[PDB]
């Protein structure tokens, strides 16, 4: 005898494990136990991912109610499980997402800037350079202090919540809270901060001055700012980090996109097709009882979207685990979800990732792995997968 099938199967963000091919031919949906010790559903085929996710009777906000079936432990208030909901229901939707998209004046160029002064401090430095702690996770930072609006050297303090925030923890974590309350406590004093004008803060602080939003709480737009900084510098950072090594053992790609970097987005939508920056599936709680393949789910029970198993379907992505730039699908992964919580700052992420990309093969065409790639470190009981350092020379 032995237990139940657990999740996730492997912290390595490097290659995808067997058993996901397996899974899904054999039982596309089938009962797992998460870290908590609950039952959920793993879903891993393309065609029931998308099934999930464009059903709204599977909720994302229900995922944080009292007695519910949980995937981890929250580890930001309830309310804020619905934080799309919330700026939705406020009216600030349409700001909020003009705020963020990396077509606002001079951006590109900040972002182009950035990664070249990064990049030519490693160069001076000498190899070896650590890829995601000097490279990846610094120009993420920066992108999103200046989306936001704030001074550059506040990144670094509110970075350091990062490797708490985002634990996927079977209990609850007090640092989690200090640490909240403490960035919360900062967003609040820069929307009463006469020199923040510009980006998400400088438009959320004129927003909550302007009458038609009078009756919207302090508390969600201090939330706002806490949460796209770390959902921002969490995801970006840490896809291009794992992109990054995708790149690195792939050199015939990384030469073709040395040589005609007008092939970068392409590439970068297939690096978003294969990531598995995602380690866990994506919750949902069944409010109906629900057909889902074989198996009906029951009203109350938790399903998880495995996004490389879609990602990887050999049904929907004919071999899956090749980077192929003339596929006639190009964009039709899951990597930023689907339907009503299809993530927010899709179009940020990629410019960061096609940037970051672009400036390391022109300034690092070279660029390999320093150690070999077992010897990388993967974060573990973490929303995501990542290696703690990423070693390279060039
Ligand atoms: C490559 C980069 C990124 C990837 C791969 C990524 C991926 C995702 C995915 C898969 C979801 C859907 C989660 C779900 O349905 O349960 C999502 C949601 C979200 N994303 Fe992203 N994302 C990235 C960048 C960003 C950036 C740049 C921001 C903000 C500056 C951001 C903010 C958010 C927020 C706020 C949500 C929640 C939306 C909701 O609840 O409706 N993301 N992201
Ligand atoms: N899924 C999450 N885990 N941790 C967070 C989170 C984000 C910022 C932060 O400072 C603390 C966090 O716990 C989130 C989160 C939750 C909702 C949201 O719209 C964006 C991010
Ligand atoms: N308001 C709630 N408090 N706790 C729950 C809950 C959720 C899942 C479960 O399996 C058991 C519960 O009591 C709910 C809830 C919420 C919505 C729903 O369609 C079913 C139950």
């Amino acid at each position: 005898a032995t237990v139940l099938l657990e999740v996730p199967f492997s912290a390595r963000g490097d290659r995808i494990p067997d058993a996901v091919a397996e899974l899904r031919t054999r039982e596309p949906i089938r009962k797992v136990r998460t870290i908590t010790g609950a039952e959920a559903w793993l879903v891993s085929s393309y065609a029931l991912c998308t099934q999930v996710l464009e059903d709204r009777r599977f909720s994302m906000k229900e995922t944080a109610a009292a007695g519910a079936p949980r995937l981890n432990a929250l580890t930001v208030p309830p309310e804020v499980v619905n934080n799309m909901g919330n700026i939705a229901d406020a009216g600030l939707r349409k700001a909020v997402m003009k705020a963020i998209t990396p077509k606002a004046p001079g951006l590109e160029q900040f972002l182009r800037d950035t990664a070249n002064s990064l990049l030519d401090n490693l160069i001076t430095e000498g190899a070896p350079a650590d890829l995601r702690n000097d490279f990846a996770d610094p120009l993420a930072t920066a992108l999103h202090c200046k989306v936001l609006g704030i001074p550059q050297e506040d990144g670094p303090k509110l970075f350091r919540s990062l490797s708490i925030a985002f634990m996927s923890s079977a209990d609850p974590i007090p640092a989690a809270k200090i640490n909240w309350d403490r960035d919360i406590e900062y967003m609040a004093g820069i929307l009463e901060n006469p020199n923040i004008t510009t980006g998400l803060m400088g438009e959320l602080s004129r927003l909550r001055k302007d009458p038609a939003y009078s009756h919207v709480s302090d508390e969600l737009f201090a939330t706002i700012g806490v949460t796209f900084f770390g959902a921002g510098v969490i995801s970006t950072g840490s896809f291009l980090t794992t992109a990054l090594i995708s790149l690195i053992q792939r050199p015939q790609l990384r030469n073709l996109l040395h040589e005609k970097p007008e092939l970068i987005p392409a590439g970068v939508e297939e690096l978003l097709r294969i990531n598995l920056s995602f380690a866990d599936g994506l919750p949902r709680l069944a409010t109906a009882d629900i057909q889902v393949g074989d198996v009906l789910v029951r009203k109350g029970e938790l399903v998880l979207v495995l996004l490389e198993g879609a990602n990887f379907d050999p049904e929907h992505f004919p071999n899956p685990g090749s980077i192929e730039l003339d596929r006639p699908n190009p964009t039709s992964h899951l990597a930023f979800g689907r339907g009503q919580h299809f993530c927010p700052g899709s179009a940020l992420g990629r410019r960061h990732a096609q940037i970051g990309i672009e400036a390391l093969l022109k300034k690092m065409p070279g660029v390999d792995l320093a150690v070999p790639i077992d010897q990388l470190v993967w974060r573990t009981r973490f929303q995501r997968r990542i290696p703690e350092r990423l070693p390279v020379l060039w």
